[PDB]
């Protein structure tokens, strides 16, 4: 995506909580930002648009605006916030409008909790059928939205990503999976690869070799 | 909603669909409307702007409009047109962009697939830090739903096992991943485990050994 929200932002009630929407010269350098609500399933309503609160929405949310960066501020975070937020914008480079990928706000009903990175090489047996995947487990996580990339050796990796939607456990954590298709060739020729996940303002990359 | 759109529609592969999207005056009768397609909670994209064909859109999405009832028509169905999409336009007796609630496409008759099933033995990574986990990835099956089995040696395991619920992937086949939690010594004094996935009554089943 053009623009880029951070996976989770949650915060307990009354807390000061801030979302962002990355882009470039194109898009929000130089075009009005809006920002869009969405609860469970229901009908997206427009909350932000340049930096001017809509009639209706109340004035704890304010937007700003610093560059390639826009942001959206929710003064006194309430339970009816709980909603994944999409921000958009114009983008001449492209000339098309451009979303976000979006970011899950959620108001806090038990402990905020990171996730747990286990990165799995592929198995001999696997590479003894001449083919190569590397799982990149991410368990024990809330709120369930996550944000993952891969490097090989220490250059990211801009194709073959396949991660699945954060779905809830036993434990009312979440759980998901990376997983990354190559060939013996490839796990061989490179010293390692890596699976970086983050979860609002944990990090963890683990790291993974051939043997 | 100021914005009305049907909930749901479906279609055979080829089919011709049609999506309505009804409003006003002051927001369809007079600005041009733009819809989003929106996949398994994916980065949004547009796939028709002001009845007309943005870059990289195939030629299936025509775009009509007449009075306060603007349409999208995808002509000859594929699985990748499977989701939610979402109209809007700007509202000039209010002063916001508005949104409806959104048409979930449901493509029928998809082929059906086998899951790849992949059994990782628990990594030297976290052996040494004495955990042991096991991870049975799950993909490229159509449609999206398993059904995940432990053993072991040949004794049924429930306890330590999550399994995530499938989703869509980048090649519109589903994917997901069952794992095991285990102490290291468990994981030794057996002579194997298995991972059975069942999908659409057949079943795939792996099997991993220590080192
Ligand atoms: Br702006």
């Amino acid at each position: 995506s053009a623009l880029t929200q951070e996976a989770s932002v949650s915060g307990t009630v009354g807390q000061k909580v801030t979302l962002s929407c990355t882009g470039n010269t194109n898009n929000i350098g130089s075009y009005p930002v809006g920002w869009y609500q969405q609860i469970s399933h229901g009908p997206p309503k427009t909350v932000m648009f340049g930096n001017s609160l809509p009639s209706g929405i109340p004035d704890r949310f304010s937007g700003s605006k610093s560059g390639t960066t826009a942001s959206l501020t929710i003064s006194g975070l309430q339970p009816e916030d709980e909603a994944d937020y999409y921000c958009s914008t114009w983008d001449s480079s492209l000339s098309v409008q451009v979303i976000g990928g979006g970011t899950k706000v959620t108001v806090l009903g038990q402990p905020k909790a990171a996730p747990s990175v286990t990165l799995f090489p592929p198995s001999s047996e696997e590479l003894q059928a001449n083919k190569a995947t590397l799982v990149c487990l991410i368990s024990d996580f809330y709120p369930g939205a996550v944000t993952v990339a891969w490097k090989a050796d220490s250059s990211p990796v801009k194709a073959g990503v396949e991660t699945t939607t954060p779905s809830k456990q036993s434990n009312n954590k979440y759980a998901a999976s990376s997983y990354l298709s190559l060939t013996p060739e490839q796990w061989k020729s490179h010293r390692s690869y890596s699976c970086q996940v983050t979860h609002e303002g944990s990090t963890v990359e683990k790291t993974v070799a051939p043997t």
